Order: C-alpha cells, then sequence, then structure tokens
C-alpha cells in the first residue's frame, strides 16, 4: 500500500536525475526516505515560508494533501520500519546537534523523539572539532564500524548540525551459492572493462525486458521485507531508462509476481553514497532553513538558528545472502530450454522498494563496483 509513496517516489527521481547529471561517472547512492522522513521530522520545527519550501521540496503539493496528512503518512513508515513485516537488517538514524546554550522547544524534542523517533543532542559547537569526533561517534556507533567520521569539517557559526545515514546489507530470499561467485568483466565503457566478483545463478527470476524502458528490469525478493529493482539499460539506452522511470511503471513491476528461467549474473559489491543535503536539497529548492533566514523558532523560540550542516551517507552491501544463517533451501522448475543470460555488466541503476509501503529505501546507479 502507499499514503504519500507517491510523493516520495517523484521526490527520488528528482533527487536522482540530480545528482546523475551534475555528477558524471560516480555510482549514486542515497535514501530518498532517510532523508525525506529526516526534513519532514524538520519541518516540524520550522515555520511559514521557511517550512513549506521543506516540504515542497520533498515533492510535496501543500495546497492539496494536509500536512496533518503529509507526517502521518510519514510516521506510518516508520512503523513498518521499527518492527516490519519482516526485519530487515535496517541500520538508519537521524542525529540532530544543536548548541547546548540554546533553549530548545520541548514540544520539537518530543515530535523528534516519539514521532520520528530520531536522536537529537546538544554539542559544544565552541569546539568545531570535538563536535565532528562528537557527531561521527554517533554514525559510527550508529553503524557499528560502518562509517566513520562522516563529517571532515564543519562552519564557523555552525549551530546545528543534521546528520543522516543508512547502512543496508538483506539476505537474499533466494541466494547465490557462493561457490559460483566468480570474478568477470564489467563494462565501464563500450570498449573497456573492469573485472569485479561476479555472482551467478541459473533459475526462475523475476526478470522481464522492457522495451519502453529500454532495458531488462530484474526483481530479487529480500528476505525481510524488501524487494530490489535493478535496471540494465539497453546499448546505449542508460540516458533513456533514467527519464522514462515513473512511479507507475515501478508500481506496474512491483505488482508484477511472474518469473522465467534466466541465468542471472549480478556483481557483489559494497557502494556508498555521501552526499551534502545542504547542497543537493538546495538545489532542489530547500534553502532558507541552511541560511541566516531560517525560521526555525520550533527549535529555538527566542535565539537565531539554521541548519549549518545536513550530511546523508547511504552505505548498500549486496552478496550471495548476507551472513552464512538458516539458509532455507528452496526448489524451482527450470525448463530444458535456452535461458536469456543478462549479465548486470554494465551501469544498471537500481531502488529498493519496502514491500508493504512501497516506500523507496534506496535509489542509485553503479557506474563501477571498483568505485566506493
Amino acid at each position: 500500500f502507499n499514503k504519500i509513496t507517491p510523493n516520495l517516489a517523484e521526490f527520488a527521481f528528482s533527487l536522482y536525475r540530480q545528482l546523475a547529471h551534475q555528477s558524471n561517472s560516480t555510482n549514486i547512492l542515497f535514501s530518498p526516505v532517510s532523508i525525506a522522513t529526516a526534513f519532514a521530522m524538520l519541518s516540524l520545527g520550522t515555520k511559514a515560508d521557511t517550512h513549506d519550501e521543506i516540504l515542497e521540496g520533498l515533492n510535496f503539493n501543500l495546497t492539496e494533501i494536509p500536512e496533518a496528512q503529509i507526517h502521518e503518512g510519514f510516521q506510518e513508515l516508520l512503523r513498518t520500519l521499527n518492527q516490519p513485516d519482516s526485519q530487515l537488517q535496517l541500520t538508519t538514524g537521524n542525529g540532530l546537534f544543536l548548541s547546548e546554550g540554546l533553549k530548545l522547544v520541548d514540544k520539537f524534542l518530543e515530535d523528534v523523539k516519539k514521532l520520528y523517533h530520531s536522536e537529537a543532542f546538544t554539542v559544544n559547537f565552541g569546539d568545531t572539532e570535538e563536535a565532528k569526533k562528537q557527531i561521527n561517534d554517533y554514525v559510527e556507533k550508529g553503524t557499528q564500524g560502518k562509517i566513520v567520521d562522516l563529517v571532515k569539517e564543519l562552519d564557523r557559526d555552525t549551530v546545528f548540525a543534521l546528520v543522516n545515514y543508512i547502512f543496508f546489507k538483506g539476505k537474499w530470499e533466494r541466494p547465490f551459492e557462493v561457490k559460483d561467485t566468480e570474478e568477470e568483466d564489467f563494462h565501464v565503457d563500450q570498449v573497456t572493462t573492469v573485472k569485479v566478483p561476479m555472482m551467478k545463478r541459473l533459475g526462475m527470476f523475476n526478470i522481464q525486458h522492457c522495451k519502453k524502458l529500454s532495458s531488462w528490469v530484474l526483481l530479487m525478493k529480500y528476505l525481510g521485507n524488501a524487494t530490489a529493482i535493478f535496471f540494465l539499460p539497453d546499448e546505449g539506452k542508460l540516458q533513456h531508462l533514467e527519464n522514462e522511470l515513473t512511479h507507475d511503471i515501478i508500481t506496474k513491476f512491483l505488482e508484477n509476481e511472474d518469473r522465467r528461467s534466466a541465468s542471472l549474473h549480478l556483481p557483489k559489491l559494497s557502494i556508498t553514497g555521501t552526499y551534502d543535503l545542504k547542497s543537493v536539497l538546495g538545489q532542489l529548492g530547500i534553502t532558507k532553513v541552511f541560511s541566516n533566514g531560517a525560521d526555525l523558532s520550533g527549535v529555538t523560540e527566542e535565539a537565531p538558528l539554521k541548519l549549518s550542516k545536513a550530511v546523508h551517507k547511504a552505505v548498500l552491501t549486496i552478496d550471495e545472502k548476507g551472513t552464512e544463517a538458516a539458509g532455507a533451501m528452496f526448489l524451482e522448475a527450470i525448463p530444458m530450454s535456452i535461458p536469456p543470460e543478462v549479465k548486470f555488466n554494465k551501469p544498471f541503476v537500481f531502488l529498493m522498494i519496502e514491500q508493504n509501503t512501497k516506500s523507496p529505501l534506496f535509489m542509485g546507479k553503479v557506474v563501477n563496483p571498483t568505485q566506493k
């Protein structure tokens, strides 16, 4: 089911095409969910233009959807992410860091902790370096060592910092057997290749070839409550795919429960995506909260405040199947017939959708597994 998801979808695409044009030969990885829910939670401390700008920046038509519904929708999602339709290893969090000395509004801190279950702390921004450590420690501790020293530096007038991260490494509901994981070619160019550990499995896959998107569309079911959608653009059809993607078409794929025999070659990789939300979202029109004109009265009533730091870092690790545990052995009726060998051996885009809410958890493009 969906509620605000269409709003999150178009947000994911906007934020994607944003990074896909600007940045050219880089793996892209961001959580449309972690980011939005973060700025939707922050909007609760904003007022007037400053606020409307955030919600509108998150692809929300304020004139058509009651804000009460926007936040209600986000809570539903987090409810599913806390204790879902299944415990899917997801290490996501949002930490706010405000100056020790600001008389923060209790209500906002309520909404942060209770409503959006986000961590908020007060630090001494007088010691710029200590704040970074203090912050980076939070993330690291929270990602249990996967993310280290996220923030490399803070502005001179930093009094409010936002750190948003998400680490995922799901176990395949239908794993690849490590024995078959050999290293193979990966086309970074039409004439150049690179070697990467290529996983492979002959089986009944929810694979298809969409002519509209000019690409092979593979739906990998995750042991948890998320579904991996991979898009392998045709020869020279990457820009087209990126431009033809629509929440509709993706919902069409989700509702698709067919499967056919295919020899899937999917690379093993652990890509990352570190982004400066101030910059990236500013491009989406969210600027007032990050500047001197920020109306963060919900955060702190009497003293000026603005969002000096807003950083996102998404990490996604794909392999044969999480970690060796209850393997659960299934069997598939594979027809005797030349199955299409589908190799994800060239730039491809992809998304991770939470099965229930259909919220885009991760969106990205792998240009080269080698980069991290």
